[PDB]
C-alpha cells in the first residue's frame, strides 16, 4: 500500500517539537496524513474518507490572521511530537482521537474571544453559556463527521466510537484557556503529593487537557523568528477585537488595545510567566520527554526580555 513520504529536510525535522509546517498550504494535508500514518498506522483510517474529512475541515476554517487552517495543522504537529516521544503511554483510541481533535479544535473560529461573543450578545453565547467557541468547535467536528463518506471512525464499535468522540469533546473543551489555570493547579498538586495515577480516567482526562493547552500555545516553543512573526498574527486578531469592543462603547483589556502596542514585549512576559512556562513545566514533570518544549519556551522568554532591554 501507499506510505505518504516527505522531502528529506521535512522527514527529519517533522519529528522535532520546534518544526514549522512552512508557507506551502497545499503541503499541509499531506503533512497531517504523514503524521496520522506514523503515530497511528496506515490502518487507522480509510485513506479516501480521511482525505475527504481533512478537506472539509480545511474549508470550515476562516481566512483570519491566527485562528486559521495553519494553526490547526501546527497544533496537530505538536500533538504528534508529544505522542511519538511517549509511544507506550497512550491507548490506540487516544492516538486516533487526539490528532483529529487538534485538527478540529478551532473549526469555524471567527477571530474573536468568548468574552467578545458574550458582550456582542452573539447567538452562540445563548446556545453555550461557557467555553462558547469551544462547544461550537466540537459541534462543527460532529457535523463534518456525519457528512456522507466523512465518517473516518466508521470501523470502530458503538462503544469505541462513543469513547473516541468523548476523547475529542474533552480535548477540544480543554483548549478554553479559562479552564487551563485550574486544570494545571490540580495536576501540579496531584503530581507533588504523588496521587497522580494514569489508570484513573479522570486523571488521564486532566493530562490530555494539559497536552491540548501545550499544543495550542506551541507558537512560543518555535525558533525565535517563527515565535515573533506568529505573535504579529495573534495581535492582528486581538487588536481587531479591541476595535470591535470600542464600537460597542467598551474599553478593551490592554491585550486588545492597539493604542498600547509599545507594551507588547511586557505582555508577552506576563503570558510566558503566568501561562506558558507553568504549562510546559507541569507537562515536563508528567511526561519527561516533552522537556524540549519547556526549554524552547524559556529561550523565547529570554528573547522577549532582550526586546525590552533594546538588544533586539
Ligand atoms: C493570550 C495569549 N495567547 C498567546 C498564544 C500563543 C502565543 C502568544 C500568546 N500571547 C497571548 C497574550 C498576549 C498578551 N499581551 C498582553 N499585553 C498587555 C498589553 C500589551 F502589552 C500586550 C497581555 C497578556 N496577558 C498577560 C495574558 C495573561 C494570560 O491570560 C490572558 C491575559 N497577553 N497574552
Ligand atoms: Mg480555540
Ligand atoms: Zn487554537
Amino acid at each position: 500500500l501507499m506510505q505518504f513520504t516527505l522531502p528529506v529536510r521535512l522527514c527529519k525535522e517533522i519529528e522535532l517539537f520546534h518544526f514549522d509546517i512552512g508557507p506551502f498550504e497545499n503541503m499541509w494535508p499531506g503533512i497531517f496524513v504523514y503524521m496520522v500514518h506514523r503515530s497511528c498506522g496506515t490502518s487507522c483510517f480509510e485513506l479516501e474518507k480521511l482525505c475527504r474529512f481533512i478537506m472539509s475541515v480545511k474549508k470550515n476554517y476562516r481566512r483570519v490572521p491566527y485562528h486559521n487552517w495553519k494553526h490547526a495543522v501546527t497544533v496537530a504537529h505538536c500533538m504528534y511530537a508529544i505522542l511519538q516521544n511517549n509511544h507506550t503511554l497512550f491507548t490506540d483510541l487516544e492516538r486516533k482521537g487526539l490528532l483529529i481533535a487538534c485538527l478540529c479544535h478551532d473549526l469555524d473560529h471567527r477571530g474573536f474571544s468568548n468574552s467578545y461573543l458574550q458582550k456582542f450578545d452573539h447567538p452562540l453565547a445563548a446556545l453555550y453559556s461557557t467555553s462558547t467557541m469551544e462547544q461550537h468547535h466540537f459541534s462543527q467536528t460532529v457535523s463534518i463527521l456525519q457528512l456522507e463518506g466523512h465518517n473516518i471512525f466508521s470501523t470502530l464499535s458503538s462503544s469505541e466510537y462513543e469513547q473516541v468522540l468523548e476523547i475529542i469533546r474533552k480535548a477540544i473543551i480543554a483548549t478554553d484557556l479559562a479552564l487551563y489555570f485550574g486544570n494545571r493547579k490540580q495536576l501540579e498538586e496531584m503530581y507533588q503529593t504523588g496521587s497522580l495515577n494514569l489508570n484513573n480516567q479522570s486523571h488521564r482526562d486532566r493530562v490530555i487537557g494539559l497536552m491540548m493547552t501545550a499544543c495550542d500555545l506551541c507558537s512560543v516553543t518555535k525558533l525565535w523568528p517563527v515565535t515573533k512573526l506568529t505573535a504579529n498574527d495573534i495581535y492582528a486578531e486581538f487588536w481587531a477585537e479591541g476595535d470591535e469592543m470600542k464600537k460597542l462603547g467598551i474599553q478593551p483589556i490592554p491585550m486588545m488595545d492597539r493604542d498600547k502596542k509599545d507594551e507588547v514585549p511586557q505582555g508577552q512576559l506576563g503570558f510566558y510567566n503566568a501561562v506558558a512556562i507553568p504549562c510546559y513545566t507541569t507537562l515536563t514533570q508528567i511526561l519527561p520527554p516533552t522537556e524540549p518544549l519547556l526549554k524552547a519556551c524559556r529561550d523565547n522568554l529570554s528573547q522577549w526580555e532582550k526586546v525590552i532591554r533594546g538588544e533586539e
